[PDB]
């Protein structure tokens, strides 16, 4: 029972679902935010009855500010924000439309901005020695064919992590980033080249599990990581050189 | 006389002006693109009479495609694109409006996208073993207080460099990035803390010169750098650890 | 009943690692170089701790100890290569002897310990852990530390090479790089205030137990998909 | 009349650096270790070239040579620390002697040459250049190269430390890290096709002259604001 409040965007499926389950297990009050799938959210809240869930498009800043203000009033503060929501719109760069660029930009970048602005304003005004953990990707670090738009936003996320870490370090807020490689989710379940990935590209020869990303995020949110800030930790079975 | 064609966006002032002058000296036909200052462009073209100049907002994809198609018809191809145009809209993150985010995103990211898409389509279709050089910033690499939006776009630029390098490597197109630290321009001429920067933060104890960035960009565009691709080279007097 | 070996495990960061792994249920063996009194005082606090005086740059004495440890406990699950020395000074005033002394411990000590332990981990099919301690000095360079920063960059490189070489065996190999940590290695500094005020965004030195917490995480089964990485714990001081 | 010293300057990448700096108007001194025939054949091609046989791990012989060079030409403007060896093999089969041999040349050779040259550059107020050759093996790790990758990571770290230490003197110190370059060091590989097909996006090895072009740029007055950096020339093979 940590007596702490955490927001996990994209917190009902995939990596976000595992992060939610891990912080819940550690005794956080968790608020999980999602975009469309009411069924997954309700099913997750039936499994974890103390969880709050909200359908909220994080690219809509006015709805984000309203939701963060609501959460702040019910639980007296915000101790941890995990910016995990994200989308992909793959395609070769020469066939990738403006719309695929702006859709991914508006969620992976502007959604992190909306949540982080609203939450950090509260942490600063109340002098909460809080935590922000962003989820990026090896794609943003090393590049990935067919992912110019995704990789761009994930590189932006790492840079925002470092800038904000410097801006809020004097307020005792740490701001870090976690960059997974290939994780067994649905975002990677439609791949057919999984065997070539494991056999040739990943030294540990397997995909990561959602729970393994959650364990790292939970370490960074805990009081055992207060001297770590501005860092990008890569969880990828050894796949890339950071 | 290189008998090559180069486009330099933001090519009439500051770093872009120096890049223009250096490629012109090396015998490129240079097309310099700018945003508003007709006087600077005309004055630069009076100094370099073989230079082409165009007032073109690179965030406007239809005007970009029209201009790139024009340049392609007049000079039979494009050998080198330098994506140098960029803006800053500084402010502390908690007071930085959506508009400051989207203005910087639309030029530093979407402007690079529009130019690179139009130019790379031509290089691929004609099998030109061409060059793209993007201009980023130490701000994107290490973060900078008051520059969440700028730093985000400059990190995105580095990630796009790596993705596109991988996508076009088989076509013999190299795609690299140059990240200056503090360069003596007008973008840094309004600073009052310049002495503290030089005395304490920069080991070489001076700002860089525009021509020094241009010399690096010109090396990367030359035939002496065809085995370098996907890299980010930092020119900063030693200021940061990459 | 997992077995951990912590070199330099009786003072400073190593002591805190020993204490943390002890608290987490490991059988811990702490190796030290010369200070018998500190070692015995720690064994007083932690009665189940084994302590051995061993110069890790002596390959034969290292092999003897690792083989004895392995015979006694039936395996080795975790090696923390923490022992390290500094011999600082301007490059132009830094003798060959200051280079070789720091190389022989910070590089060859890691090599000797890791050769002995990994051979056993691989022979016994142990999905073990090696965690090496480097430094931000090796990542970003540091005036007056050409020799120290050389070996700490070497340690990071060795971590990455060994992670690739032993991945198929399920042995992860990671590195922790601290910034300024409050220990004896840093008690003599005169510029502590200026480092805190100007160089460290969090405006304080780290504590040894904060390094131990990160080491303990990497050693646990909650970190099995992290390998070959160097994680910096430095209050924001450097860009990795 | 600038003076450049290129260690290992008679074969492979070093030969191409010697040739490039010669073409650029330097007085070049090429240092080599044992192959007199190759050295004389290069001096035949480049009549103004000085060549010396010198084991750079011997500090006294290095000091003798640098002091002679300096007396003859009145200064030293550029040192390229290019000499290097590999003694590859699995970590568990890599003797102490393979570690020390590679350390003594790849680390201590750089140290001995750089101590001698930087002392003179600083004494004479020369705004000189040191360029060190590392490797992607040191950046990202490489199976079978624990010792080589150790020293190449050390070289990168030393570059950064020396860049900070000598910046106030106007001496820039940079590192070039090649990927796979067509030389004798790589002629014996059997997996060349698979490396080209799968690991190198540009699908070819680099040429020695492409490394020399980058070295020559860093040595020129067009690179005076670049210091402490490691520039990778590798066809896209790794992420830095
Ligand atoms: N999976 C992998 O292999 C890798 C993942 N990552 C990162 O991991 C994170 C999570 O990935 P993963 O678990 O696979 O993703 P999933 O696609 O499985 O889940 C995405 C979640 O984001 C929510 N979401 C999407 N758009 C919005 C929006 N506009 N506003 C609010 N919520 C939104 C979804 O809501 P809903 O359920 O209603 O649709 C869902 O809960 C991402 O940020 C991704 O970039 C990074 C590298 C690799
Ligand atoms: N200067 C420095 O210290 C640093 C610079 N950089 C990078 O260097 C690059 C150049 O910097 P610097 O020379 O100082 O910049 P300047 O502000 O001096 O020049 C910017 C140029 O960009 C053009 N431009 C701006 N917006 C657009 C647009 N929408 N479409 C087309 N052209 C446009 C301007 O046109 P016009 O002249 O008509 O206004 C001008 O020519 C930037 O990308 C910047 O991020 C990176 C790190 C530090
Ligand atoms: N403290 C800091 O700020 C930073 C530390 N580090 C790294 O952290 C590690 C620990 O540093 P710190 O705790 O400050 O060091 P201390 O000097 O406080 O402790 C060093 C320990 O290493 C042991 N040791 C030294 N040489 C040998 C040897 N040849 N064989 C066996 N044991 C040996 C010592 O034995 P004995 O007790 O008998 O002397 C002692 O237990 C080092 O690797 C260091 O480089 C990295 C960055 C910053
Ligand atoms: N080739 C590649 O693919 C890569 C190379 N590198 C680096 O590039 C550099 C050159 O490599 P490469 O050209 O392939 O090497 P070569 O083996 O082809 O050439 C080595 C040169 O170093 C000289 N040398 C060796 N030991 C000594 C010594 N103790 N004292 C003086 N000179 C010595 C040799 O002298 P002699 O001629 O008498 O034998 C020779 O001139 C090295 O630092 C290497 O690590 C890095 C990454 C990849």
């Amino acid at each position: 029972n940590a007596m702490k409040v955490a927001i996990v965007t994209g917190g009902t499926r995939g990596i976000g679902r595992a992060i939610t389950k891990e912080l819940y297990k550690e005794g956080y009050k968790v608020i999980a935010i999602y975009n469309s799938n009411d069924a997954k959210a309700r099913a997750l809240q039936e499994e974890l009855p103390k969880l709050d869930v909200y359908k909220c498009n994080i690219s809509d800043a006015k709805a984000v500010q309203k939701l963060v203000t609501k959460i702040f009033r019910e639980y007296g503060g915000i101790d941890c924000l995990v910016n995990n929501a994200g989308i992909v719109r793959d395609g070769f760069f020469l066939m990738m439309s403006k719309e695929k660029w702006m859709d991914v930009i508006n969620i992976n970048i502007m959604g992190l901005v909306n949540m982080s602005k609203a939450v950090l304003k509260i942490m600063k005004a109340k002098r909460i020695q809080g935590k922000v953990i962003n989820i990026s990707s090896t794609s943003g670090i090393a590049g990935q064919i067919g992912q110019a738009n995704y990789s761009a936003t994930k590189g932006a996320i790492i840079s925002i992590t470092k800038t904000l870490a410097k801006e809020f370090a004097s307020d005792g807020i740490t701001i870090n980033c976690v960059s997974p490689g290939f994780i067994e989710t649905d975002m990677t379940n439609e791949l057919q080249n999984k065997e070539e990935l494991k056999e040739h590209l990943i030294p540990l020869k397997r995909f990561g599990q959602p729970e393994e990303v959650a364990w790292l995020v939970s370490f960074l949110a805990s009081e055992k990581a207060n001297y770590i800030t501005g860092k990008n930790i890569v969880i990828d079975g050894g796949m890339i050189n950071d």
